[PDB]
């Protein structure tokens, strides 16, 4: 019979997983250090403009909140994500000016703060912290809106966009339960490491991690066998990934580009909460074509790793796509 690889997938998962906020005091300390720095810097910035310092409520976001965190590759950085809800009315403030408040509050913290399209990012040796900045729902008509735009943007690209990070986190945490939910989380982490490993030559071309997570929310199916007599359950991560990657490939659509006068294959993945946008909408046709080509090659490897006599060959076929931390036993 062909070599199984379930034990090597579980070992790979143990190697790549990074503990979520609730189980990771180091990440809590680093997050909280940045939040105390923003309180200190806000007292400074708003005392300098004769106004009372605005207050904020922080909350956990991103993969360290949803228990889908992966360790970076060497030379990579941890990505600590937090939202802060300022006690302001969105209709009274430009979103970029508000982000300027936060960045100036973090002027001399670590390696300096920086205003991105989605957030204020602060850098330290080994990690960055993304602060997504929101206006107060109570003062802004009951909607949670994130500050979009940077210092570059014209009026069209400076906006308070309706957002629901906690809704998205809840959807990911609740899609399944128990050992089924554990397989779901493992397969998201496997594809996050695939993303890091096979998109390193051009990071700007990589699919957003939130995009792969939303794709899993739409299309992941548990793969397990239940012995009908003993009721014993054994999970099959290789098959779960094979069915999920084939479902994503099935959902690419050749999409005509009038500028280039050609088609590009495009995968559309809607967020299952507000604003329900296609998360991959900013990827170019060329990046999509390369995304689809690497997904097809991953699928081919997953099928190869079902039909090897030698565990070595099955594992090496997977390691070609998941990288040097995927276990390859000696022949």
């Amino acid at each position: 019979m062909m070599a199984p690889v379930q034990k090597q997938f579980r070992e790979f998962h143990d190697r790549i997983k990074l503990a979520q906020y609730d189980e990771n005091q180091t990440l809590r300390d680093e997050r909280d250090a940045v939040l105390t720095a923003v309180r200190e810097g806000l007292k400074k910035v708003f005392a300098d403009r004769g106004e009372a310092a605005p207050t904020f409520t922080p909350f956990n976001q991103g993969s360290y909140a949803m228990n889908t965190g992966v360790k970076p590759l060497e030379g990579g950085e941890y990505d600590i994500d937090v939202g802060i809800i300022l006690n302001i009315a969105k209709d009274d403030h430009d979103p970029v000016e508000v982000k300027k408040w936060i960045r100036d509050a973090l002027k001399d913290y670590g390696n300096g703060a920086e205003i991105r399209r989605s957030c204020v990012t602060v850098f330290k040796p080994g990690y960055h912290v993304d602060l997504a900045v929101y206006a107060d729902p109570e003062l802004s008509g009951g909607t949670l809106c994130i500050a979009k735009g940077k210092e570059n943007s014209g009026d069209e690209h400076r906006l308070w966009q309706i957002s629901d990070p906690q809704g998205f986190q809840d959807r990911i945490a609740s899609k399944l339960s128990g050992d089924d939910a554990a397989q779901f989380r493992r397969c998201i982490r496997y594809l996050k490491r695939w993303r890091d490993f096979r998109f390193s030559s051009d990071g700007n071309a990589a699919p957003l991690g939130i995009g792969l997570t939303a794709a899993a929310y739409w299309w992941f199916q548990v793969s397990k066998r239940t012995d009908p007599v003993s009721q014993n359950v054994t999970y099959d991560d290789r098959d779960a990934l094979e069915q999920f990657v084939q479902t994503m490939l099935d959902n690419f659509h050749d999409t005509w580009d009038s500028k280039d006068q050609r088609s590009y294959p495009r995968l559309t993945v809607e967020l299952p909460v507000q604003p329900y946008n296609d998360v991959f909408e900013k990827m170019t046709g060329m990046q999509m074509e390369s995304f689809k080509s690497k997904l097809q090659a991953l699928l081919n490897a997953l099928k190869t790793a079902k039909s090897r006599l030698e565990l070595h060959d099955a594992c090496k076929a997977l390691a070609d796509h998941f990288g040097s931390e995927f276990p390859v036993p000696e022949k």
